[PDB]
Formats: C-alpha cells, structure tokens, sequence
C-alpha cells in the first residue's frame, strides 16, 4: 500500500525544483513501469515516446535484466575499483570483444556512475595523453552538468542556470563557472547552408564548419589543443549534421595531430540502429564516452573507452584518481545483463528496422502537414523540424538559443506534448521548434502507430492556430 | 543444474588485465585483488579467503556488507520499476527525502529541501552550483588536504595533492603530470588545515581574542578577496582521505565566521554522514548548524549510487522561485532510491547511530593500550567508526615521510608506514592501513563486532612490532 | 667646443651583452644603429640615411623630430617636474578638450578621456571600464586582431605570431605558449571580417543581407547570453594584422551590438589620428563607438602617452562612484605637452587633408605597380595605411600557406614580404610586411611626393627580383 | 600665460576621475615643481613628503637631466626596440656594470614604458624560463594594474574596482577579473606572531609566513610554480618585514627549484639607501623589475633585469613580443642621466644619511605621541604605525584590508594629511592607519625638520580628538 498523497505532499515540500518553479510544479507520480509504457497510481498508462531521455534502450523493467540484479545481491555487497569482480570485467570485454570485436582501436574501459562522470574522465585522460589542455566543442553540444562536462556544453537551455518564470529578463549564470577558456566553442555543423538548402564548402572540398574548425585550432595553435568532442547527433540540441561532417573531423583532426572524443552517450547502444552512433560514418574515434544505453538504465552506469595506443600510455603511469562507486559490482551486473540481452535477441537489427519504417511514417505525416519542415535521423532517435504552416519559417526566433524563461504556451513542441497526451502519448522534443522521437529499440509497430497517430492529432491543433 | 562453476575467475582476472584502466598501479606492478563475495566486515576471495576489511571499502559501507533488508527492498523495487528520471515522483525518492527531513534531522530547524544525485562528487558539484546562485558571487573557500571529490567541480575544491586525478611515476618522484587546463576558470581560495598552526607541544593555536590562527587567516582571505565574492567555505569536519581531526573551537569558529561575513557554510558530510562518527552527521558534534550539506556512501552504505545535497529553507525557497536548468540522467534513480529509504530505515530501527559511539568508545580504550606498548604510535583521535592513528619514528618521535599529506604516489611503497602496517597485517587476514603515509584511516561497518575489533586491533599490534624492528628498511 | 663622443662600435656592443633580444636569436641578431632622425629618414652613425615606409611601427604619424613638437617638450621642461594624476596641470587638460572639443566636435558620443602612458594600457583600461559599466565579463574579439602585448591586452589579441611566446630559430618545432596566461580570461574569438569570402573575393551574407562574419558573431553572443558580454573590440583595419574589412562590416558590427545592448569597443591605436585620411580609422563608416583606445600618432611616438576616450553615458556613470586605479605616469605633464603639440601642429597645419591626399596618389602608384607585377594580387588602404596582397605570379595564390596564422619560427628566406624588404634595402629604402604575404605600408602623413615615388621605385625593384623566382 | 581658471574647467569636465566621485571631486592644479616643492597657480609651495607616489628620486626638474632630454631632442625623434640607440645601450650598462658590478646575477635588461609593463614582462619571463603556470604573491601586495600585473596584487583597495561615496552600498570588482587561478596569495611577511610580539619559527628556524608559503608550494606542486615575487617593503600596502623573512624566502626558492622575483619598481634606486632594496638582505634575485626612481619620473620608463642563466636562455629563441615605446631613445636619454647624477653625487649615501635623520627625528616624536605605535624604514622610505593612544588599537579595524568606499573623515592618514597641509606641509600615506613617508633623496635636513614639524603638529590634533 502507498499513500499517493502523502508521496506527493513530500515531493512538492522536500524535494528541489529543476526546469519549473515551485508555483508552476504540478508533480506526476509514476507507479510502475513497463516496456514502452509508464502507470500512474490510478492506473493511467503512458506510451512513453521520450524514452524518459533516450536512455531505457532494452525497454522498461526488463525481466531478465532483474534477475540478474537480483542475482547479483545474493553476493554483493559493494567493492571500489581496486578489487576485481567477474562482473566489472566481464561488462568491459562485452564492450571490446563481442560489441566491437571487428575494430581495431578498442584498448580499454574505465567504468563510472554516469554519463557527466564519463565525459569529466574522457576530457581528463585526452589532456593528460596529449598533455594539452584546450578542447573544442561545438555550439549546441551537450555533455553533461558537472563542472568538467559542462564546460564543453554549450546548449544555453540547458547549463543549470536560472531563468523566470514566464519571463526572460530574469537569466542568472553559475557565478565563476559561466563559460570556460580551456574550451573553444566550434560553429554548428547545421550553420553553413545557402538559402537553397545546400552546403556550403570551401575549394578543397571541405564543409565550411570543418574548415572553421580546422582555423579556430591553427589559431589557437594545435600544440596545445587535446582533442575535438562531438555527438554525431546532437541529443539535447536536437540536430543531424552533414554525412560529411563527421568524417571529415576524423580527417581533420589526425591532419592536425588532435584525439576525436565522440559522445556516445546518448547515441550508443543500438540507439542509431547500430552499435555506436559513429559506425553510420565509417570511421573511428580515439575515445567514446558511454551512459544511458550502457545499462538502458537499469541502474546508474557510466564508461569511457580509450584506443589501445591510449591505454597504453595510461598503463605506464601510476593514475591518481578515485570515485567511490566507480566499477560497482552490481551496477556491472545490470550492465552484464543489459547488453547480453541486447545481443542475444538482436536489438540492435530490431532499431534499425523500426527506424525505417518510423520513415514512412514520417514520410506520410510530412505530407498531410505543413508545419513539419523536414525530419531526418535513424534508429528510435529522430528530429522533426516545426515550422510555421503559413511563414515556412520557425515560430520561436531564438531556436536552439532559446531559455526556459519562455512562456511554455508559446512553445510549438510544448503544444504538441500537451495535445498528444489527450491520446495516452508522450512526445515532444526539448528545443522550441524541434521533435525529438525515441523509444525502446524493441518497441512494437503498434505502439509507433499509436505514437505516430497521437502526432497526426497534435499537429492538426497546431496547424489549426487556435493556441496562438 | 549440472553447472558447477558459474564463474572462470582465472579468465576474470586476464579480462581484468587486458581490458580495465588502472589506477594508483602501472599496469606492470598490477596485482588483481579478486572479491567474489561479501557479508557483514568480510570479503570473500574466490580461493576462499576472507578479509576483515577495517578501511570498510572506503568508509563507505557503514549498514555493513550485503545487508538482507537493504537487498530484499532492492528487489521489491525491481517489481515495479524499471527507471524514470526527476521530472516524475515516485514512492522511493520522495520518502528518501522525509526520512531525512522530517526523521532523521527532525529536532534541527534548518533544513528545507534534497536534490538527489548518484554520486558524492556529483552532490558537491550540486552543492558548489546552488552556493554560487544563491549568493550570486563566484569564489569558494577550501582549505588544504580539502578531498571533495574529483569531477571538474568538485575537484577545484580538492587539496590534497595525491588525490586529483594526475598521473605520477613508478617509484619515482620526478615525473608528476598534472591535468593541463584543470584549473582555467576555477574560482577557490585555499585556506589553510585547521591542523597547521601548532605548538611544539601540540596545541593550536588562537590570537588575543581566543581566534584559532587558521580561523584568522581564513577570515582575512576573504576580506582580502572581498566578502561580497565569497560564495562559501566548503569544510569536511574531519579530513577523510587528507586523515586530520581538527580541534574542537575550530567547526564553531567557522561558523561564526561565516555569519559574520554573509558567506555560506558547506559541510560535506559524504564521509563523515550517517553515524560514521557516532551522531547522525559529523557537524553535530559541534552544536553548530550548516546551510548546506553534501552526502554519499553512508547515505545507501554504498548497496547502489546514491549521493544528495540538502539545502537549508532560506536557500530552498530562494531556488523554488525559479526555473533550475539542471539535468543529471540518474538522478532519483528509483530503485537507488528504494535501497536509500531501506538503508536509513535499518539504520533508524536499530539504533546503528548508537552501536558506533558504543563502539568508538571501545576503540579508544584498544587504542590507549596499543599506545602504550608501541611508541610509534605518535596520538590518536576520531569518534565512532572513524580514527586517524600517527605513526612515528619510535626513535626520533618523527615521521618517516617528510612530505606527509603532500606526498604523491610516485613514492616507492616499501618506504611508507601505512603501507608497512598494511603489508603486514594482511598476514593476520585483516585489512587495515591508511592513505597517507605517516597516518592510519581506521573504519569498519556501524555495526562491527567487539570481536572484530579485537582481532583488528591484535594485527595491528603485529604490524606495529614489525614497523618497530625496524627490518623494513 | 665639445664633442658628443660616442664609441658606436661600444654601442653595438653594450646592445648584444646587455639587452634582450626580440623577434631574432642572440646568434643571428645584428644590431642596427640609428644615430637620428627626420622626417621619414633614419639616420645611422656613419651618415647613411634611410627611408623610413614602416613609419617606425606606424607611430610616428607628424614625421621624426618636428621641430614645433621639440620645442613644446623643451618649454614643458622649464616647468616640471612630474606629478601624478590626482593633480591638475595644463597640458593635461587641454590634450583632453583638444581631442573632444576641437578634433571630434561634429559628434556627440564624446564623454571623457583618462591618459596613460602606452596602447596596452589604454586598451586595459578599455577593457575595464566596458566591463564595470555593464557589470559584465566577457569580451568578443576578432580572429587575427592585435590589441597590445599586456596580461588584459594580450587576452583580445588572436594574432598567433605576436602574443609574446617562443619560436625556434628557421625551425617550426620547438615553440612555448606563456603558460598560466589564459586562466580566467573572459574572451570570446569571433570570425574576422574577412573570413568568408568566395574565390571572387566577394564576402558571403544571409538572406536579409547581414555579413557571415556578423551572424556568427551575433550567433556566439547570444548563445554565451548577451547579458554576461560587456563588448565587442574591433581594428577597423586590422594593423599587425594586415586586413581590410568589406564596407558593410563596422555598421553592421555597430547594429548588432546596440540590438544586442552590448558595447562597442573601436581600438584607434594604429588607426588613430590621421592615419587612415580621417581623424580616425571609424570615421569612414558613418558610425560612433562606445570606446576607443588611442596611442601611436596620440603623440606620434615623441614621448610615450595612450588614452581612452569613453561616451557620455559610461563617463557619468564612472563619475558617480570612487575608481581605485592608478598607475605612476598616467597624465605625465611632459607627455601632456607632448600630445598638446602633436594635435596642435596636426590641426594648423591640416596633415589629415594631406594624409588623404597622399593616399589618393599612393593608390594611383600602386594601380601602375599592380599593371607591371603580377605578385600583386590585390592592394587596399588610404591615407597612410596600405596593404598588399603578394602572391605566386603563376597561381594568384600565397606562398606561405599558414597565412596570418604563420609563427616567425619560419625561416624569413621562405618569406615574401621579407624578401622584399631585403632588396628594397639595397636602396635605402624600408618597406614591406609584418605578415608573410601581405605589405603594410606606412610613413609620415606629411610624406612628400618624392619619397613616395622612392619608396615605390624600391618596390619596383623588389617586385622584380620576387618575380624571377631566383630566391 | 595660462588660464588656469579654464583648465580647471576642463579637467572637471573632460577628465575621468579616480578615486573621488565627480561629485566631490575638488581640482589641486600644480603650475611647476623644483626639489621637493610642487608650486600652484597663486605661488603657495607645498613641501611634498610623499615624492608624488615615493617616485621622484633625484628631486623635481633636475636641471641636469632636463638638459640631457633637451639634447637627445636634438636628435630624436623616435625608434623602435628593434633599433639601437646610444642611450638605450648606455643604460643598460649603466644598470649592469657600473651600479651592479660587484654583483654576479645580472644578465640582460629589457626597457618598458612603465612599472605595471616591467611587472607583465618579469611575470612572462618567469613563466617562459620555467615553462610553469603559477606565481605566489602575497596579502597587501602592490605589483600594478595592468592584466598580469594585477592578478599578483592583493591590496584590496587598489584593484581598479569601483567604490562608494562615503558608503558601502555600492561596490564593483571588474567582472571576469577579480581573482585568477594562476596565481596563490601567500601570507603577508608578519603573518602572526604571538601575544607579545615574537616571531614564530618552527624547529628548522623558518618563520611561519615562509613555512606556509612553502606549504602551499608543496601543495600546488613545485613543478607548476614559476616563481615567488615579492616587494621587500611593501609600498602602497605600506609594512616592513622581519629581517629573516627574504633571506628565508631566497633560501626557500633555491630548495623547491623556483624563481624568486623582487619588485623593485618602488624600493630600486637608492629609495632605502642602498640601491636596491633587496640589498640590505645579503641575498641576490633571478628578476628584478624596475620603475619610478629608473627615471626620477622624468619621463615614462620601466624595466625588467634577468639574471644571466635566464637571459642565456631567452637569447636561444625568437621573442614574440612588441611593445610600441619600449626603449624609446628619448625616455632612455632622462634615465642615462638619471642614473649619471645619482652616481656622481652619491645620492644613494645621502638617501642613508638622510633615513638616519629621519629615524632620530621619529623617535623623538613617538617620545611625544603615544599614537605612534611603532616605526620603521630605511633610506626616504618610512612607515609609522598609528594607533588610538587610549585602546593601544588602529582605530579602522580592517587596516590594510578597507577600502575607499569609507568617509576620509574617519580615517587617520586622511585626519594627519589634511592638518599638515596648514603648514604647507604634504604628508600622510595611503593605507588607513599607518604614514607613508617619502621625499627626494637629496632632501635637506631643512625640509626634513619643516614636514616633521607638520607632523607634531597633525599629531597633537590626532590625539586631542577634535576631529572625532
Ligand atoms: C550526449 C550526452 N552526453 C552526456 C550526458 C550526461 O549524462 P548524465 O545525465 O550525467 O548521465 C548526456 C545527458 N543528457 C541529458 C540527460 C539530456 C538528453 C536528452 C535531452 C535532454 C537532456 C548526453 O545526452
Ligand atoms: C568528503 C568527501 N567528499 C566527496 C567525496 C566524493 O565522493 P564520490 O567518490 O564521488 O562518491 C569523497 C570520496 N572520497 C574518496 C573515495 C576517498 C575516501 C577516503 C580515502 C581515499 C579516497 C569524500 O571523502
Ligand atoms: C591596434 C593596436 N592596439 C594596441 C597596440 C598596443 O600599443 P603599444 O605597443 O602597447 O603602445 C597596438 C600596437 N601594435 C604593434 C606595435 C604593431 C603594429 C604593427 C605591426 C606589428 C606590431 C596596436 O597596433
Ligand atoms: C612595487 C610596485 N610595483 C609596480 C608598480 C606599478 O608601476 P606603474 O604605476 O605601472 O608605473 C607600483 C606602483 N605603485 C603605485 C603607483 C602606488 C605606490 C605607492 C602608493 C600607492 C600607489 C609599485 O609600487
């Protein structure tokens, strides 16, 4: 037995706020959750097509996956990093061995709780290796909140500042952690079209970002430069770069004798209906940071994997840093589990086949309404861009520059979350002018349909105008 | 089943090698210390060995290992969930944060409101955010041999040198790499240990006014730097990993302080929380009350992450007339969450609060006889199930390392006291030692047995004899 | 009957034990002696004179050793002495009214100027003011800007080969950055002006018309927040720098920052004073910044002196608080009477009009040279200000691939612009080029005509020999 | 003939203020100066006890060194430092062979415009010699304003930040510069000391402001700190430390590998009746930076002087670094000369037996006035404690650590300058409860007896608490 009332009278008086104001807060209590779906108290079911933050990749509580947790607690117990488990080393040669047995770069992984955790880890052993300390990211990346992750955040939404309430006049910034000079902050890749649509490239061949790029670290001079950091999709800033984009920074980056970190920490893990978001580009990187997917959080799991020259470099020195729950015994288990299951039945093949046919269904929608500039991406992660039916241009200016000081009923993507919950369907996205789709990679033609449907729906209000 | 081996550790152990990053080791020295089960103060090898483990992981486990409630109530939350991220209430996280509240710090006045997280460098990086936005003001006061964690943020506040995840050299002082670029844009002042400032006779300190000088000094950085920037001081009541206790005016003197100036006080309680020292929390010991604390380990005994910050009501309702724009993935993890309430439920229940002090009590009495037969011993101090021991020269009355809590691990083991004591007292089947080198950390579970201490406290007097004799060097 | 005797020989000697060398290694460096000066003449020990066309560091905008100047700094001395700027003198505050109320009387942003001693600090103190007025820390920049060599200067400067670290000698190997400096420094690095250009040379634009170079600036701002940006600083010309924006770049630099409620910083060191044909290098754009930093032709170098001139509104706010800043030579009444006779002779005896005339005939003579040479790429520029782009005859392209991201660990023999210097030498003539591929010319504004075709000769030559290859 | 009327006029108008509002801001025109006397418009002469800011070493308007830039005037014009000129060449052996001969560490010399630039140049030099990020100052020291500069200044009310008038309720630091990371405050030289005033040293001898200092040196790591850089006495932050604390400074630097700076900028040439101030200590620097008395304020010049291993070092690569006025041969011809006349006329013997005048003179005055605490100095360079006679206490409590947002009518200095003045008299100093006595070196025992005079008198007004 719960009281749902108490729960909820503890959530509003004890809990922290984030993205709403204690005024605005309603709570929304989750019981239970299920595959693609989330029960509320009174038994309400929700088809979840955020999948909570694209990270519940195996489907939500996945049977076998519990057990094996539960197996895991008939002998664990916790140990740090400096005692062996059968579990922590398993998971790491499931990565390198079974996931990524076909690639010669793997070397090796350290195991921590989160995805920030990972990305702090990776900025922290490209600039040791290299013993350089700037890192280029790009404008609209996002990496993770702690102070090492954020600094090469540049998603102005989204860098756990303060903003009003129905008011942008109200921006406060962390004081002393505002922006960061070991980092350079690189154009978008989605900045350089013409007004036709094409891209813009230099003489050589070269896409106008890349080249940009390639400028910013000559200036800055590529001898104290670590690495450059992408997403190959940008998650949070919701974008799909040029095919060419990203291996030409793979290109550009061993020209200049610079490492490649790609986040993989929203894309991994079948996510882009391959293993990891960079396989689509024929390329590899010198290291991935990996969460969410990692465990389809189960439970809280990070990782960084770095290429064997790398490792090997680590390997002669004595690495002075501890996390205390870094490589946890049963966090490994879960992982262990995780991605056996994703092997074993092939959810890798299943994404990628319910990523095309959420292309047709996206073919078909894009055609019935004009609100829908374009949409591109692969696997369960997918953006659809909003515009203005009648303009053809976007309906919030700022775009991917806009705060949560706006007035969330102005919002194109805030509409439709509101209207398809009507039909028992949450999707949406978390830039104004921007979807962003995904579910479990094992999620049912039936529910995309009841998904695709409940859109069908919302965009039929937006397009209506009566919410302006 | 006909199965009869579940797990092939000697291939576990070649995984391990080949394809896990190491750290405090080179991967050449590298030995792998194999743990294929736990229970109660006790590790167990897969060859069946069994280790009485008085570092208690890293004061971390404090319900004791694999706790059956704690476990059954993981795996009732494993019936309905599962995972949702913060935006979403459940049972588990907002009864996590009344336990606390209303329960645990029921008899205090200040405390409004937690953010859970899943880790203690992630509550202090919450804990640094909310200070600075609250205040509006940038700079953060630390203090030397400071260990607040080692992600960007919580790093900055880190002061003990052989902690900030750089890389040192094999038994060789001469090749530390720092992280380049760690410290662009980091805005903290180091003050100085509550501990420095000493007499030749060993009393600290104190001006005209009755002022601790490394109070004084502190205050006078930050009108130095100017109290209007201040955000905060970050303290740790008693150094864990930096292995320090300070005297006992000091705590209260920065708290004073604080007000005095309009600055924030941040304790960090991620080691010293829930009964590690015999109170619920570390600050308590000193009749003052902080405006924000961070926790961790204790806070789950380390059964899942978890890690929190709890905020005072003045900082709560500052934050509930905003929007917040922080995400973290894990963050209220559910079933973590499940396993936080089951955690603090025992440990209410069974009055583990009142076993430390109990027990601390007892070691002291243990550690008063072992001094007086062993003249290595230079003092000993700490509470419940928390004790620095520092170790001498029996001969000169000095330490053996000179750089102390400045050393780095490019040292050569062999020469360092701890690790001798450590060495040594494995051969008794119990783990015990420190992590500085002229410095014992010694913790077990809240719960340890008399008889556990007792046989951690005869190894400990075996490797005492042996340091003595002298053959190590 | 006395004799000033100086051991020049002993001279030479004293400069290689006891200085520190800059831009050359002590093992390659041979000091150059100059014994005086005059007008756009250099002249060394031995009575060999040579045409100046670096006008120094483009600094010495009246023309060397003006005797009205000297005279005015002789009679100062009669008086001081030196006292700092909590005192008031007359040289001090008539340089002030002179720049407000007789140079810039036709605009109305003018508030108030603070003297110091050089155009580092005076971009210091820029940088100060824009950031107490707005309450605000970040600064924008430009790539290839130079904006002085000081700690805060430096923070704003992107000209990679000029921010005070070490090369190698003829090696692009060994190099060192000056570590520490970047620690906390507030500064963004947005496109030059002349970034994105087609093979055409025409600079690319969006739909409604705004410069590429703008939007991503406009771009970076609002995505750090427009509320932490104090400024943006800008080099109508980019100086050590070498470039010319296109038209349309400082008003639509103007535009966005009033829209965006930023500052606009405008850096007149190089530019100022006549440099450009205009009073100052802005005033060709039908705008007014917020802030300028002012050196160089200030006092065209016969003593040391810089400046900021802040609008109204920034002085009345500075006006209503206590400002704890100093610095010992501030207001230096020497250098006040220095700047005082700089302006005066500037204005009586109309050196703008005359730089503006000297342009219109250097622009003419360099038509002819472009006709003649085809390493002439292109060439831009007025008044006393001009640069040349040098390329390969053959491919229309630059030799040295770097470009403005170039460090002087090169070895100058690889170097256009060195080579041109080198043969225009055997002329007596200097001229040439701080970057590799690129002149930047300059003398007095006062240059006569037959100095210009001098100087120009000596590039005819020069050009020549660049064109046969035989380097 | 000038109207000095209209000048006030424009300096009030045209001008930016420092220190006083526009509001209170009253103009004090100086007509001409001559020795130790500034002259106004009406002929009223003002004996000047502070040398404008302790800079003015040689006496105002030196009719030798006015000649000498008359002469160079003759001839110059301007050159650049990548010319050679006489009179910069001249200088710089004057400095090395002929003030510092009997001395083993001077290398090379570089010539700046001004003190703040000597201090940017030794802080880069460091830096680049030991390729190493940090550098340790100390609480109340006053190295400059510029950038670099500032960041090792901790004298809290001289930091270019903005005050109130009278008030506290206003307050600004300049944003993005108000602290820096590459640089760590050590303790002031008189740290603590115990109830009756002893030194505490540990059992090594080493006083604890030394012992800190190299504990934090420790702690940081000594192979990322460049350099400590110190003023021997702190000028504008006004204290005078233990003999034992640079010699221990010196030692501490050689042991850990790291450089030690001395800025010279106020205490070099004859200031303290040596020529520099680090000589009373026995020891020798790596770096000294120089200003002030390098011209007597004749015209704008700093300097920086590196030691011979440092300047062998700089001499093997290509320096990056311009600065338009640095050598300027006609600000190079005042110091030639400069430094001629102070060597000819033994001005550095007359600065020692003037400082022993001045000792004599104090001593009979704290005889008479039990708000004289304490005193102490060397040369022209005096600091006197003030206290309240009746609590034995400075009567501002934050001392070295207040700002200027206070009421001057509070504040001792302000209350002893204002009384002086009726005697034609300038004296005080800068920090709120302690003088800062300085004249030219040549002053006479006249002019010594008159300011003394003035200050008895300041004194008696002080201690009567009329002014309260
Ligand atoms: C590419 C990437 N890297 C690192 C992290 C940081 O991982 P964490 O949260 O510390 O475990 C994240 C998390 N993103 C958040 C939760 C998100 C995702 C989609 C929309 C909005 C927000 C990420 O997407
Ligand atoms: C006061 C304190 N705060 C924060 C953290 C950071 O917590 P985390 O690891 O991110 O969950 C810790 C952890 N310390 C480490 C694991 C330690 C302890 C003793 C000896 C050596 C190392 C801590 O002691
Ligand atoms: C736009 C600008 N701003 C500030 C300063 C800094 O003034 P300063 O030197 O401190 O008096 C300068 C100086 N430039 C140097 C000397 C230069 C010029 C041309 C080629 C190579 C270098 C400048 O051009
Ligand atoms: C030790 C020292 N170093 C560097 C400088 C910086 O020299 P500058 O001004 O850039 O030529 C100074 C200047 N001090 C100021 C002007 C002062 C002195 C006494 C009281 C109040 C203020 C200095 O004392």
């Amino acid at each position: 037995k719960i009281n749902w009332e108490q729960v909820k009278e503890w959530d509003r008086k004890y809990l922290m706020r984030t993205f709403s104001t204690q005024n605005e807060y309603q709570p929304v209590p989750i019981e239970s959750t299920e595959g693609d779906y989330l029960i509320m108290p009174d038994g309400t079911r929700l088809l979840d097509f955020f999948n909570q933050l694209y990270c519940v990749n195996l489907g939500q509580k996945n049977q076998k996956v519990n057990a094996a947790i539960k197996e895991a607690l008939d002998r664990y117990g916790f140990v740090w990093d400096t005692y062996a488990t059968d579990y922590k080393a398993k998971a790491a040669k499931i990565i390198i061995e079974d996931i990524l047995g076909d690639e010669d770069w793997p070397g090796k992984v350290r195991f921590v709780s989160t995805g920030s955790e990972a990305v702090e880890t990776a900025l922290n052993i490209a600039r040791l290796y290299t013993n350089r300390p700037l890192v280029v990211t790009r404008e609209h990346d996002y990496h993770g909140w702690t102070g090492g992750a954020a600094t090469v955040t540049r998603l102005r939404s989204y860098r756990s500042g303060l903003v009003g309430e129905n008011s942008e006049s109200f921006s406060a910034q962390i004081p002393g952690s505002s922006y960061n000079s070991a980092v350079l902050m690189a154009p978008s890749p989605n900045m350089f079209q013409d007004s036709d649509g094409n891209l813009l490239k230099d003489e050589n061949g070269e896409l106008l970002s890349v080249k940009y790029t390639r400028r910013m670290i000559e200036n800055y001079g590529p001898e104290q430069v670590a690495a450059v950091i992408t997403e190959v999709s940008q998650g949070a800033g919701s974008a799909m770069p040029p095919y060419e984009y990203i291996p030409q920074i793979r290109k550009m980056t061993k020209e200049l004798g610079v490492l490649w970190i790609n986040d993989e920490v929203l894309t991994g893990f079948g996510r882009t209906g391959k293993w990891f978001g960079y396989q689509h580009y024929g390329v590899q990187p010198d290291i991935i940071t990996m969460g969410k997917g990692l465990s389809s959080s189960s439970l809280p799991a990070g990782a960084v994997l770095v290429s064997k020259e790398i490792a090997a470099f680590m390997d002669k020195h004595r690495w002075e840093s501890v996390s205390t729950y870094a490589g946890h015994p049963v966090a490994m288990a879960a992982v262990c589990a995780n991605l056996e299951v994703m092997m074993e039945e092939n959810f890798v093949e299943q994404a990628k086949d319910s990523g095309e046919y959420i292309r047709s269904k996206l073919e078909l929608l894009q055609e019935k309404h004009k609100s829908i500039g374009n949409f591109d991406g692969y696997g369960l992660l997918w953006i659809v861009d909003i515009v203005n039916a009648k303009t053809k241009t976007p309906y919030v200016k700022l775009d991917r520059n806009f705060t949560h000081g706006m007035n969330p009923n102005q919002i194109p993507t805030q509409i439709i979350m509101k209207k398809a919950l009507e039909k028992g369907v949450l999707i949406g996205g978390v830039m104004p002018n921007t979807m962003r789709i995904g579910a479990s990679l094992n999620v049912s033609r039936g529910d995309i349909d009841k998904a695709m449907d409940a859109l069908d729906y919302a965009l039929d209000y937006l397009e209506s105008g009566e919410w302006q």
